[PDB]
């Protein structure tokens, strides 16, 4: 009996978990304490190591490599030697057909970790000589998409976790992390505790707003103008930091121009917020002495979403809440390893440690060290382009590993088609999704628990986490895999531990060279930059301490017109509809849903937040099912009727089985519900059957 250390991998909060291990099985898991967590584990952390021991409730682990030889045939099981053998073969057959740009990457931002996500950007760029390796969800980064990038040089989060507990007001815009990130809610607390303000943006009475100073109670989609507006009063009332405008940023002049116009009274009917509310909220942001904005990746999807987060950012910015500790911009993103896919350079634009592909120093050492003449220059596709490229053919095979895009991704038949114009699907998992089930070719990885690595957490802290139980079946970690198909197209690739690859890395990487295994350690939470291995470099909590990395070093101001969402309402389609998280399950739900007491606590179709009134118009009950109408689309879910959702909105918890926030749909009730209740258990119990039959074939 003995306790191995890891990080949780669901959300980005980065907990540390002492897995209990007696006689090679994980018996349970407890809080350890790590930097974000101290002893503290939500539900999922607690409860959600189970998947690993195939319960086999929702969907089974994958066991062994798998190959669909004809295309509308079965997946079959073959031996690691055939299907890797297939897969170097086709690649090899595609680029030299095609080119390399006709293949396509992915990284994964789950439990793999990130030596892995470094090992297959390495094999897209040196081995197959592509930029085509992409993350579904990925920080603010490119020049094809706006965000934080442009407005202080890097996605990031400004600031620390930790630092939130000493802000003196907590900025929560879009964001809902008492079910997001219930350990980073924590810290929100704690800092309530230590005598922060909190300011809530958010239409729906979330736990977060009980506890808030204020909460504004926006209207959906409402969000440029509210923003703008609390500009417009910072400026006119003169409450921003002439100083830090003056020598800090540039762009100034050209925002101040457009939230001129942005009158609180001009924005009382758009926002819903009445003006008063909208100059105290933005008073009491302006007057702290140092405060924190927390959004969510969330913000992003709301569209005018990556205006938004730049509209946000240009509050901090007029404010002077940037550069300093307890302060900040913090996008804290979702997945337990979204922020290290990126760092591992798991995006088309850039190699490991943000350092781009277009500039030729880049290219000239990676390529020396990596053993190859060229490396590509030109950014490579993004996965979100899949089925545009598969469509017109400019990406024939796709290399996806562990994504579940027929799962979570938009129009689910817009990817299956994908799926169907593409020559070859490889899906590297370790559970039998319904992307994997729609492959060519399943490379079964290990799974967290089975295998060690790094994660960066939400604030870009690296942390360890080691391997507690041996795969109970043959399987390969993610990086061997690659690195097996890398040998067997010509490229020799091996390791013989992630610390190999790590300190590969490393080398190339100024600025992770100093986050040595032996810094992280256990415990440890190296946040990056760390450029020295010497001990006294403990990592960066703050960024732009000095300057920004932007170009010139300057921050740069933006903010746009309010433009009202493009799905309107009509007495047709009368309510929004928005997507909402629940603390008990995560998204893909083949790890929560594969554990056996949170599996028990969440019902199938899900649930939909409807407002109590609402419902009492509508004839809904309380759990009763529903059925929702939008356009080309009507969809069953069970009524969760309170007073948490606004009015006019509800709010779906989307995990089951470019706006994503904001739709205009009616909510019908159903009368006959047992005949609703039996075609749920029927459609539930189709998908888990097929599932079942795909694996065990
Ligand atoms: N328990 C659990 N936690 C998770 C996950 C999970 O599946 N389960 N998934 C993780 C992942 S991948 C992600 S991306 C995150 C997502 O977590 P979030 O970043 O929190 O995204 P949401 O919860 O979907 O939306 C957050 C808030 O946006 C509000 N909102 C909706 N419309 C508007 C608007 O127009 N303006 C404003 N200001 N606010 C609005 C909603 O009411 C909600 O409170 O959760 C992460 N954490
Ligand atoms: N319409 C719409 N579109 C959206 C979103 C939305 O809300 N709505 N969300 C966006 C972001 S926020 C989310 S996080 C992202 C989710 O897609 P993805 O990461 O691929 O699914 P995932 O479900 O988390 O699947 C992760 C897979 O990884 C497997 N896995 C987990 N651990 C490992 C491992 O160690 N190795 C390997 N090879 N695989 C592993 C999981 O089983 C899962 O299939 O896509 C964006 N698009
Ligand atoms: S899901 Fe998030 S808050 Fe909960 S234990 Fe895991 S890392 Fe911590
Ligand atoms: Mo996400």
């Amino acid at each position: 009996m003995k306790k191995v250390v890891t990080v949780c991998p669901y959300c980005a909060s980065g907990c540390k978990i002492n897995l209990v291990v007696d006689n090679g099985k994980i018996v349970r898991a407890e809080a350890a304490q790590g930097k974000t967590n101290q002893g503290t584990l939500c539900l999922k952390g607690y409860y959600g190591w189970d998947f690993i021991n195939d319960t086999q409730i929702l969907t089974p682990r994958l066991k062994t490599p798998m190959i669909r030889r004809q295309r509308g045939g079965k997946l079959e099981p073959v031996s690691w030697d055939e299907a890797l053998n297939y897969v170097a073969e086709r690649l090899s057959a595609i680029k030299e057909k095609y080119g390399p740009d006709a293949i396509q990457t992915t990284g994964s931002s789950r439990g793999t970790g990130n030596e892995t996500n470094y090992v297959m950007q390495k094999f897209a760029r040196a081995v197959i000589g592509t930029n085509n390796v992409d993350c579904c969800a990925r920080v603010x980064h490119g020049p094809s998409v706006a965000g934080l990038h442009q407005s202080v040089g890097n996605g990031a989060m400004s600031n620390a976790i930790n630092e939130i507990d000493n802000t003196d007001l907590v900025f929560v815009f879009g964001y809902n992390p008492a079910d997001s990130h219930p350990i980073v809610a924590n810290h929100v607390i704690n800092a309530k505790r230590n005598g922060a303000k909190i300011i809530v943006c958010d239409p729906r009475k979330i736990e977060t707003a009980r506890i808030a100073d204020m909460h504004i109670a926006l209207k959906n989609g409402s969000n440029i103008a509210l923003l703008n507006a609390m500009g417009h009063v910072i400026i006119e009332e003169n409450l921003y930091d002439k100083a830090f405008v003056a020598s800090r940023t540039e762009g100034f002049e050209e925002y101040r121009k457009i939230v001129e116009g942005y009158t609180p009274e001009s924005v009382e009917d758009i926002t819903g917020v009445s003006a008063s509310e909208i100059r105290q909220a933005a008073r009491m942001y302006a007057q702290a002495k140092s405060a924190a904005i927390l959004w969510g990746m969330g913000v992003t999807q709301f569209y005018q979403g990556v205006e938004t987060v730049r509209s946000l950012t240009s509050l901090a910015m007029l404010t002077g809440n940037l550069g300093k500790p307890h302060a900040g911009v913090n996008p804290v993103r979702g997945q337990n390893n979204v922020q290290g896919a990126c760092d591992m350079g798991a995006l088309p634009d850039t190699y490991p440690g943000y350092q781009y592909v277009k500039d030729p120093a880049n290219r000239e050492k990676f390529a020396k060290a990596w053993g190859v003449e060229s490396l590509p220059a030109h950014t490579g596709y993004r996965i979100s382009e899949l089925p545009h490229r598969a469509a017109h053919g400019e990406v024939r095979a796709a290399y996806i590993m562990g994504e579940d895009p027929l799962q979570t991704d938009a129009e689910l038949s817009a990817v299956r088609k994908a799926f169907e114009d593409l020559e070859l699907v490889i899906v590297q998992d370790i559970f039998m999704t319904k992307t994997a089930s729609a492959a060519d070719v399943i490379l079964p990885s290990t799974s967290w628990g089975e295998h060690e690595g790094v994660f960066t957490a939400a604030d870009r802290g690296f942390q360890r986490f080691f391997k507690a139980v041996e795969p109970k079946w043959d399987l390969k970690t993610d990086w061997q895999i690659i690195s097996e198909i890398a040998t067997r197209m010509g490229y020799p690739m091996h390791y013989n531990n992630t610390q190999e690859i790590w300190d590969e890395l490393r080398h190339l990487c100024p600025d992770f060279y100093g986050a040595t295994y032996e810094k992280m350690g256990e415990l440890g939470f190296i946040q990056w930059p760390c450029r020295d291995t010497s001990d006294a470099d403990q990592g960066t909590s703050y960024l732009f301490k000095e300057k920004f990395d932007t170009p010139n070093g300057l921050a740069q101001f933006f903010t746009c017109d309010w433009v009202a969402p493009i799905d309107k309402l009509t007495d047709e389609y009368p309510m929004v509809l928005s997507t909402v998280r629940e603390v008990g399950h995560y998204s893909c739900r083949s790890m929560t849903g594969n554990c056996a007491a949170l599996a028990a606590l969440a019902d199938e179709p899900g649930y939909a937040q409807i407002n109590t009134e609402d419902a009492k118009r509508l004839g809904i009950e309380d759990e009763a099912l529903v059925w929702v109408h939008s356009r080309k689309g009507k969809i069953i879910t069970r009524a969760q009727v309170s007073d948490r959702p606004n009015k006019g909105a509800i709010y779906m918890t989307y995990q089951w089985w470019p706006e994503y926030k904001y739709c205009a749909v009616r909510v019908e009730p159903i009368a006959d519900q047992r005949a609703a209740e039996q075609y749920v258990i029927d459609e539930y119990n189709k998908l888990k059957t097929r599932l079942r039959e795909a694996a065990l074939a």
